[PDB]
């Protein structure tokens, strides 16, 4: 049972509500009789009792007492005394458009992924405008841009806020971060706004792979660089930050012996060799490696290493055929052996020139390149040289040059060229008369400087004056010694010389001959 | 030189062709002239007796050539006795007998899931160790909708296949992919060489987590100890590895939310750290983050709702009290005015008065929770002036709360007893020439009053004595009631008077009592 006044809030002090004297039938003489007085939990307000009219006291703020309640009631009650009695009065008190909303914080600084799906909300907290009808917040409004979106969410069951729907696809290498600027504003006369700035930092996801600065190098190295040398360092750049951001680097799809020579160390990037190079093994690599993130993105570039040559190759002179032993009537020209020359090289290292030393009748014609033949070049002979040492030296064309030189033993085999030589010129022997038969009265002899059967020497009587008949019954000689004896006993006062000649022959082919003159003079007795 | 041109991988002994006749030699002099070949390798053999060429090994002209389009194997024939030389070049014909090969029969691969489209990864190439049209000449591949394949040429004209994409992977929907990859060459019958690729998707972090729903209800008697488990609260991410840990926190909350309750920051559970209170709060909206570790997040809401519980003792408030109370009170006279209160809400809010014994107070409501303490009985001071009237409260929750208190009513005198004499009638005897100035007599009365209300003043109003010797015969002592004689009597003169006397109350107004006193004048003789 109450009576009811309506007021707006922040009124001024002693401002009068309105005569409860009036309303509640009491006589302005009744009424001091009566303690007129207010009962309240908080006193908002008093009453002059002289006066017989409300009056309010202390601020009454609507928005520490009502909240968001959508209409605000003050009940309170009225104390009179003689007679005692209580009456009941609540007053309604219109809202002021006094609070403005205001976000709860200056700046709100929001972390999203970089790969976030488009359409995703995410809740903003909302402003706070404590005021109650259209007085309080009616639209949230963005800046306009392209990336974001907001929109006011009211769930069904009761609690409403906005939030912020996404456009698109973030990129943290298109824009680190924005900033944005979000309006709260109320219905009324005037519209009051509250700012709040939102400062959203993309983080980095994995998007980006490593890649190289070209598709192919290219480096070249010499055959003798030691194990260790630096052949060439390669890197790649990764546009992510943090672990998305680490490369790897790798040999991959490479042959055996690639992967067994070089070495890559996988987090500094550089290719140096673990063992020796050889031109003549592989002339070039060729290298393939792969740089990856952990997100397992990757690109892969191609380094071709040329190696160059070295004259780090002997040539060997080898030798297929040799004329041994040699007859040493072989005519002007005759070819003695076969040469070829081998140098593992390459080019001018590879390319060989061939000598023969000093000159002893022999020198070098050449059919075709690195092809040889040793021919004979003055005639021979075995009684003044029976054997030679002929040395062969080859030599490239490298800087500085390796040389290698070979001997050959040729041994000169005897051909019967020489005839059989009489020690003296003529023969002359005394025989005294009464000699014995079969005695040795003389003895020719030759020399033959031929080897074997060809210097042999046979001795034997091919004519003489006496009978023919009779010419074995005088004298005889022995084929193989020379010496010659009497078959008969010489008589002087029959005869006192007779002459002979003596042959001496050897066994070749053809025969070889000589003819002496040995005359016989018997001795006289009685 | 003398070109020939053969077949590769021919038996032994097959004629190449009969160099005697294509020498220029003669067959009756062959014999004697050793015909031999010398050559790195005894790939051939002549007959010296039939002066042919004869094949040795076997000759693989992969072996041998290569890279090489045409192979030609260049070897000497040495004779002997005359002693010469012999260039021979022999044309290998390719025979396709090599089929296209792979080094690995599965090629495993990781692709990340973010590799853009049109990425190109260089394979492994196929070796087809024939030349010309009998080497490789295409490659393919098993049809699908993700990978194509391509043969690139670098400038330097080594040749590699490619894969290439075209469509943006995903392990979420295919976790690997399993390809077969060709090589085919261009002969008759065409050979071919296949592969298996397992190509294998790497995860990245490309899913948030998300919620079972987006909004939750508990509710929470209010009596909960600290560390209740509230709720727990789980998320699932698609990914895995690191991509796939979460992280809950609480987000965009009052400060009071946070001062409450604990939410662990794996587990997703939320305790309270503190007591609750109903009258305080009576729900709390709470806002929960899951994020992983590439700040991409969902958010969920838990709607808390608080139960009431009986703890608020009820109050009772005398407003205000009327004492002293005077004894002349009507009829429904008000005394007291209560009120009530109780900070619960519902029927643990819900408080009923009422008074202890009979005592003539009753308590009528004028409205809800406010009382007035009235009298149902005429009171009386003289009989009960003291009241301690105990009013009892108590609310309707289980289990109730009361409590009393204790008004304590003093009762104000009135005016409402006049003395009454102890007697009806008075009648005296006196004795015949008493002494002027004797007691002859002595009236009392009562009066229950309190003070000057019940103060006693007797006096003599009227007899039937001419007034003007009233004086002359009696008087009346007002402070103790004696009746004097003021003169001596004589019977006969007068035998008897009668008298008419008055009690008084001193307090205003005043109440009186009027009496008849008859005296008897004794009979002496004199
Ligand atoms: C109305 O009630 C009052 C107060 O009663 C108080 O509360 C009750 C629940 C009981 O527990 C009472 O014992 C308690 O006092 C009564 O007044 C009280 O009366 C008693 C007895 O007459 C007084 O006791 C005295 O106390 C003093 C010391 O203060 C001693 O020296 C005395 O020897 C004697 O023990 C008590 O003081 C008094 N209290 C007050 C505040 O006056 C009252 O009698 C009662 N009236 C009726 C008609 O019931
Ligand atoms: C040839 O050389 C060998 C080896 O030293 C030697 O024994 C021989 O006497 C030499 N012959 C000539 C003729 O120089
Ligand atoms: C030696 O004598 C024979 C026989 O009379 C003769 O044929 C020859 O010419 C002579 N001279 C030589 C050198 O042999
Ligand atoms: C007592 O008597 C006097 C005079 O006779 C009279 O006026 C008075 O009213 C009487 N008392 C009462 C209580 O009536
Ligand atoms: C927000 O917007 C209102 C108009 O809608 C302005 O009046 C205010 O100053 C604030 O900029
Ligand atoms: C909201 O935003 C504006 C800028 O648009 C500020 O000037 C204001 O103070 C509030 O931060
Ligand atoms: C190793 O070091 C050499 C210099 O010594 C570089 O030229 C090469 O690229 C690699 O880094
Ligand atoms: C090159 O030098 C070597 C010695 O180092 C000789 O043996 C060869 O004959 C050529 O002169
Ligand atoms: C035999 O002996 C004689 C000596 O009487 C020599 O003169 C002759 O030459 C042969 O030797
Ligand atoms: C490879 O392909 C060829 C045809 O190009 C077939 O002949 C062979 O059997 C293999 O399938
Ligand atoms: C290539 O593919 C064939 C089937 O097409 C297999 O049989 C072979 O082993 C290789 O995997
Ligand atoms: C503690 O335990 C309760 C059940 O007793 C759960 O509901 C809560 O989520 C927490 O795990
Ligand atoms: C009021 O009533 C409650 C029970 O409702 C008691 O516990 C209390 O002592 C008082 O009598
Ligand atoms: C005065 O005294 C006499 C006795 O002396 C009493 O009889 C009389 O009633 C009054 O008290
Ligand atoms: C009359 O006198 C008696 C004593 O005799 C008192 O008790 C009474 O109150 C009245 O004054
Ligand atoms: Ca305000
Ligand atoms: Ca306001
Ligand atoms: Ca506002
Ligand atoms: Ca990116
Ligand atoms: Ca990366
Ligand atoms: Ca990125
Ligand atoms: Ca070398
Ligand atoms: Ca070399
Ligand atoms: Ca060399
Ligand atoms: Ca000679
Ligand atoms: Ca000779
Ligand atoms: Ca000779
Ligand atoms: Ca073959
Ligand atoms: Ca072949
Ligand atoms: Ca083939
Ligand atoms: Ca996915
Ligand atoms: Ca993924
Ligand atoms: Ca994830
Ligand atoms: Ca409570
Ligand atoms: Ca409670
Ligand atoms: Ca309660
Ligand atoms: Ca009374
Ligand atoms: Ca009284
Ligand atoms: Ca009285
Ligand atoms: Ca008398
Ligand atoms: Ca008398």
């Amino acid at each position: 049972d109450q009576i009811r006044y309506s007021i707006p809030e922040e009124l001024a002090k002693n401002s009068i509500v309105g005569n409860l004297a009036r309303d509640l039938g009491l006589s302005v003489q009744n009424l001091p009789t009566r303690k007129l007085r207010v009962s309240a939990e908080k006193d908002y307000f008093t009453v002059n009792p002289e006066s017989g009219d409300l009056l309010v006291g202390d601020r009454i703020d609507r928005e520490q007492v009502c909240g968001k309640q959508p209409q605000c009631v003050l009940e309170f009650d009225i104390v009179a005394e003689k007679p005692l009695n209580i009456f009941h009065v609540a007053v309604i008190l219109q809202d002021v458009n006094d609070n403005a909303p205001l976000f709860k914080q200056s700046e709100v600084d929001l972390n999203i992924g970089e790969s976030t799906r488009p359409g995703k909300a995410f809740p903003l907290d909302p402003a706070l405008d404590l005021d109650a009808g259209s007085n309080s917040l009616q639209k949230y409004y963005l800046t306009d841009n392209e990336y974001f979106e907001v929109t006011e969410k009211e769930t069904p069951d009761g609690r409403k806020y906005p939030e912020l729907i996404l456009k698109r696809f973030l990129d943290r290498e298109e824009h680190n971060f924005h900033q944005l600027v979000l309006t709260a504003v109320d219905g009324g006369d005037p519209p009051r706004s509250g700012t709040t700035q939102i400062r959203i930092q993309v983080t980095d996801i994995n998007d980006n792979p490593p890649m190289f600065s070209q598709d192919v190098f290219s480096v070249t190295l010499r055959e003798d660089v030691p194990p260790g040398f630096s052949v060439l360092q390669v890197t790649a750049t990764d546009q992510d930050e943090g672990v998305n951001a680490e490369i790897t680097y790798a040999f991959h799809n490479v042959d055996e012996q690639v992967e067994r020579i070089f070495n890559l160390d996988k987090r500094t990037g550089e290719i140096t060799t673990k063992d020796n190079l050889d031109f003549e093994t592989a002339k070039s690599y060729t290298l393939n490696v792969e740089a990856k993130d952990p997100g397992d993105l990757a690109s892969h570039c191609s380094i071709q290493v040329k190696i160059l040559d070295e004259n780090d190759c002997v040539p060997e002179v080898i030798v297929t055929s040799v004329f041994t032993p040699l007859p040493e009537d072989s005519p002007l020209g005759t070819v003695i052996a076969l040469i070829k020359t081998r140098d593992r090289d390459s080019g001018e290292n590879g390319d060989v020139y061939c000598h023969v030393l000093g000159n002893e009748g022999f020198v070098l014609k050449s059919s075709s390149k690195n092809y040889y033949k040793l021919v004979t070049d003055r005639t021979l002979d075995r009684e003044a040289i029976p054997e030679y040492n002929v040395t062969i030296v080859a030599a490239d064309r490298g800087k500085p040059p390796l040389s290698s030189n070979v001997i050959i033993t040729l041994h000169i085999s005897d051909v019967n060229d020489n005839a059989p030589v009489f020690h003296q010129a003529s023969y002359l022997v005394h025989v005294a008369e009464n000699n014995p038969p079969g005695t040795s009265i003389a003895q020719v002899s030759a020399s033959d400087p031929d080897l074997g059967s060809n210097g042999l020497i046979s001795y034997s009587i091919i004519a003489s004056d006496l009978e023919p008949r009779a010419l074995s019954s005088f004298v005889s000689v022995n084929q193989d010694s020379g010496v010659v004896f009497a078959q008969r006993a010489f008589d002087h006062e029959q005869l006192r010389s007779f002459q002979l000649t003596l042959q001496a022959r050897d066994h070749g082919s053809p025969t070889l001959s000589a003819n002496v003159s040995m005359r016989v003079l018997v001795g006289d007795r009685n």
